[PDB]
């Protein structure tokens, strides 16, 4: 739409796209800060929608705002968390450092909204205002911080979590299915003492689930909430009852166990909680890694690598099997360990009553969630609950190894044991071959003694 | 659009939507990768479409291509270039780590286009193929890093240096202005000897004019293309010119020089160029850091803090001018810095003939000179050009300061002018108070020793 | 020099050296760097090595003679009497082989003159057969890290975290009453209290050593038992639980053998996730640092709101010029802390199959870490944090000399006339009174008692 | 012990030590860690302060007999006679002021001796007035960093990797006719020659060499001459020209002043920017270094198909396993210069105004990547790359094995029946021959000559 509204701020009068319900401010900031291309994530944006849902609540329960207007204002909230104004939002995350822009960006949005909504027109002769109504209470301050809280909260507790049980689900299966299958081991990449396959997936297994008691120590921290902080974390300008009833109104409406920062100038101050949470990621993203990078080294070939395992093949050299999962998992882990260095620049940049470096820690942040839940359940569905073993390549392996001599010792000795194998070595024979040729054991003998199963 | 089409692939049949481009495999990578938002760059995407317009002039200049289907394809790429088919590649970054994924997304789309260009439909019963045709003398292996240094090679040469020179001509022409301003120098955040405020300035100079050879030393290895190397570098299943010819043509479309990488397995097996390239824009990171930091600092206020200069105020607490532009500029720095982090993960994981991390190292790279270049360009027109000194302020400071006492010492000696430094230490004075208060001199006399202007 | 072997044959080692041909032999093949063992560690190899031995005995694997020599052996390692026995440089194999077999000839070596015997090929106590027994490199030096790192974060970081706090805090109680400008985004902002201020790094500390706490459980866990590949062959079943409980025992430390082994060996899971919690203890400590250097800029012509010790010898002729050392000391080993992380990282995404082999490097890096952080708390509480005064007569200034006090005006005058005397004060550089008393809106004695900056 | 004294007072200072007050005040200060300065930093320390006493001498600012002293002590110091005299730690003041002060008492009290004089406070050589003369902290360490970093890429690092170089090349060349399998994704792709391969190793360095010598200019500037704030006040006019002159004498190095004292000042850039072409090094080291151990993995269920010298002694029952340490120490010191850059990148982004304070963190990482990328490259060269050699019967096994070579026979024969065959041969775990012979589609004789994998 061609068509413009002059909307107006303390600097005067701006055009706005008439079919848009922003204002003045997030023009301004719109034609200010025109750089690259990340804009809010919606999930930030949704959280942002809770909060002003939530200090409306309570903003009317201490009768600071009419029944008529804050339920206006609820409404417009509950309608960009349906995802009807997703449009609305324009702005990069390159704008100022505490996240001021954004704020305004969705105050505009829900007073020319809520207006609407009380019969009135969006512009400048609305019914509810953007500072006064819709930022009541609040500052940009404490504002943002408490949407980054809820937004990490709530995408860690709803998406990463669920995913990382269910992975770990499926990989605790496939243990238990080849418990019984045994394989050489690899140390140093070299060929090494023997170990059930379901033992090698146990590992797997048990570092999920030390990854998940991780995460969840460090849930505790992000629930602390700095709303009620205001300005600088003194709480100048709020009712003594707000911080705690405006956090058991998030904890209500989310179920989430939400609750005020006992200390609001560290919430202001800094970005503690969520570092110290992003550690856990980084944890999680390099054990992710491990266990990516097992699977298509043991499911290389299928003639000359390694072929242990086959995973399934998703898209369309006969048996060349790329492992795609494995590399869209292993690409995303090289994101967070990069996104965990922003994130700690960010962190420890802060100055005196307010770390200004907001917008970007959240954009690491939530896209280190996204990647690692989306990426889990992706490799689960469409690698790990079709991993299957190659039993005729696995049983060729150990019986081409050297490693099976061990259980030579208790029969003939140790010297005759490492004479074969030494024989078998430097000849390129097989540990029955060269105990054969020096005639040590018989066939049945050997077939008798050396069973890979007693490992 | 709910109507589909039925495409299919060597895996078999797949609906697509009826209003869209792609075809089967793009469709199947779409349902298997649903990772996260990032999508690739429309420079990659631009980058990828000039690649194939130079395979396609190239393969029919050696007869491999009819003339007709050749223009065909060609004129197919000019509308991406266009811009008129950016809605036509929906593949996220986290994909297969060669990249072949977007390749097919290139190919089914240019495909499809060229045969109706050719008066066909899109669809299994178009004229043009997308891999007999418009994959033809390619593989996803070479053409992937071909296009991944076309598009960083152009973003370095049209974005990031021309808004680099900009700002330092801006900062040339301030530093030039405020020549004669003296003003108290600060080591270790403490009081130290004095110097022109256009000194101070020169430096920021400087380290812009370094900056910008460090970058320039990195492109010739970022010209090197790969394409010609087809699957493993050892360009099986080409001419022997096509190399050469290829490269020259992108030479000549771009009017940038790009030349055949003189050894292919390098060019497969790595992404060393860009992980180079990238080690000097770290460094421009660190130094942008570091002046937006000054500028900040020495605009803060204004009454509390060190207040020499005033900056623009581009947005609606009377002297409050939050230093915005700053603070996108600091948060953008950190970003690159975790980029970098990311890229070397990834450059360094390259296994044998190919290095599979590509989609991810792209991702950051163009990302972090979308924001240096943005961010150079928004701090230039929004800040820079308009920093003024606040005289008063810098005079009061130079006034109130211990550290003019030394132009003292040739006049009363090094012992008489450590007492009235000591003295106005101690009790709270200005150096002339306490030189008047002993008596070591008069007015008159100090204020013709003491010129700050022969520092 | 002596000639001692191993199955590649003899090399000559130093006569007056308890090291073996194994660890001479490496000592030609990894001249990388200057960077050794860290002491804490060697300490932590030769405590696993004292604690086999004793369970070995237990379990009649040893004959008493050998195990309490090599139990002596270990105890005089721990006493410093040793420390030059460890040349090895940290870039070595990565599971830690060669610093393994440094141990195991130092300590059969020093054993069999314990037991009367000698040093070298014909000595009693032999360091594969006896100091090595039932054990592996590949679960001896995971176990040994283990027992560095939590040792480290409990005797170490921990108490001087905890002294950081309480100095902090009573620094807090004491300037509870001390009013001051608040700042954001570097401007200007309202008021709160220097005691506010301070207790806000105050909740930092005691968050972050929460933190730290929660990661302690996880590095407790011990591979000793898991021998080789983690399947714990050629190892008495009991073994790996009575190590663990040895060890506990003589360190006094709650060390637990590890729930699964395989885990244990082919990750270091533990320190990546440890050194999370300490790369975040140095983002805080970093802000805190930068805070007080900041908060003490000056003496003239930086903010100057509080007074830091002079340690340093200073100029006579530039009295004031008061550098914060201690200050650019800890805020330079904090962008080390965040630097070893990605070292870390790196090495811990890179295990292969059983075994992750970037060990040596994580280690390192833990370690020093630790102590940074540890000694970098203690310098900065002993010699600045103790000492930090507020200039009062300063922060009264900047107060009195800020417009954010104009917000007390609305209360008791339209906002707009309270912005006006504003206005005027910015613009003519005057105070909040002086424009208001020049602009008439009222009185010295009405004006004082409204803007009440004591009540917020 | 001695007392020496400064502006604080008197103090203590070991008598057999040539170090004065301020180091023994700094060594009480600042007692964190283990690092200290390395030699190569204390060399350039003192090259710094022998290139400022011949200037000083030529400008008649300094007497001859002084002069000469201490120059005389510098030399000592280069000569490895006073190691034992710079015990102070990297975490210090970040201007490096303390290490400063260690050389100019450590000078001056060796000077005076020089001068028939005594150690102490009835020294003939004053550390301040005399070898500190014409200086400061501010741009003499800064200067200090730059001559050890610059000799330490020139004389250490660059002639590694040229080595390296070489002998990578001298075995592409010498296995140019070893045709192999290619790996894509890690699975079977197109053939390639192990010389090909390798070539690509070589060109990786060659690209590499030409990234750090363009990093050398800006380093090369030294802010000699800037003095404290950048503005040169208090010196000769000609001192910065000259004494960038002097140390270019006596190191044999393009030494220049730099053209921007208060860039040079209030940054690191130079360093950040040239430890971001060794970052680059290490990504391609330890892509080398991996290929080799893969390359190498076995001896029965890896890939085999290279073989590398067994350095360390292995089990007499275990033939065969041969651990690639090399690689494992070299792909360790990778991960560390990674981290090492992270740090570097936080300091260098962390000056204020007129000085960066992060320098001794700067350059303790910088020097130790010098040294880690040198001698890594060194080791791997002697002890591994010099004796790769290809296990000629497992790669000719390897490609005979795998189904990419049906390519070959497309040309003989229609896609689909070329095909046809590779279908078979999969599916039932037969050589393309055996399912080719099999299937009819052709005979022994014209099958081995259609598919020559020579012809790539």
């Amino acid at each position: 739409m061609n068509t413009v509204r002059s909307e107006k701020d303390s600097m005067g009068a701006i055009d706005v796209p008439a079919d848009k319900l922003w204002g003045a401010q997030t023009q301004r900031s719109l034609e200010h800060f025109r750089i690259s291309t990340e804009k809010m994530p919606t999930s930030l944006i949704h959280a942002l929608a809770l909060t002003k849902r939530a200090a409306a609540k309570v903003n009317e329960d201490l009768g600071l705002l009419s029944e008529e207007k804050a339920s206006a204002i609820r409404q417009a909230a509950d309608e960009v968390l349906a995802g009807q104004h997703d449009d609305e939002f324009p702005l990069a995350i390159w704008q100022t450092g505490s996240g001021t822009q954004s704020n305004m960006n969705m105050n505009e949005v829900l007073a020319n909204r809520a207006s609407e909504l009380l019969g009135g027109v969006r512009g400048m002769e609305r019914k509810v205002h953007p500072n006064d109504d819709v930022n009541k209470s609040q500052s940009s301050n404490d504002v943002f911080p408490t949407a980054m809280h809820v937004a990490a909260l709530l995408a860690l507790r709803k998406q990463l979590i669920p995913q990382l049980k269910t992975l770990t689900q499926t990989l605790n299966e496939k243990s238990r299915a080849f418990a019984d299958i045994v394989k050489i081991g690899r140390t140093h990449l070299q060929d090494a003492t023997p170990l059930t396959l379901g033992q090698e997936i146990s590992g797997w297994v048990a570092m999920l689930e030390h990854n998940l008691k991780h995460i969840e120590y460090s849930l505790p921290h992000v629930a602390e909430l700095a709303l009620g902080g205001t300005a600088v974390g003194t709480g100048l300008n709020t009712h003594p009852e707000y911080a705690r009833r405006v956090a058991d109104e998030l904890a209500v409406i989310t179920c989430a166990p939400f609750v005020t920062a006992p200390n609001k100038f560290e919430a202001l101050a800094t970005c503690d909680a969520l570092v110290q949470a992003h550690g856990a990621l980084k944890g999680l993203a390099a054990s992710l890694m491990k266990i990516a990078n097992d699977v298509r080294w043991l499911a290389s070939g299928p003639r000359c690598g390694i072929g242990e395992i086959s995973i399934p093949e998703n898209e369309p050299m006969p048996g060349k099997v790329n492992p795609t999962q494995c590399e869209a998992l292993t690409m995303l882990c090289c994101q967070v360990m990069g996104n965990d260095v922003a994130i700690n620049m960010g962190g420890a940049s802060g100055n005196f009553e307010l770390n200004v470096f907001r917008p970007m820690v959240i954009h690491n942040f939530l896209q280190s969630v996204r990647l690692l839940a989306d990426g889990m359940e992706s490799f689960n569905k469409h690698c790990a609950v079709g991993i299957e073993p190659n039993r005729e390549r696995i049983n060729q392996l150990l019986n081409e190894s050297l490693m099976l001599v061990t259980a030579l010792n208790t029969h003939i000795g140790y010297d005759k044991a490492a004479e074969i194998a030494k024989k078998a070595h430097k000849e390129g024979l097989t540990l029955k071959a060269a105990a054969l040729a020096l005639g040590y054991l018989s066939e049945a003998e050997f077939d008798s003694w050396v069973r890979p199963e007693q490992m």
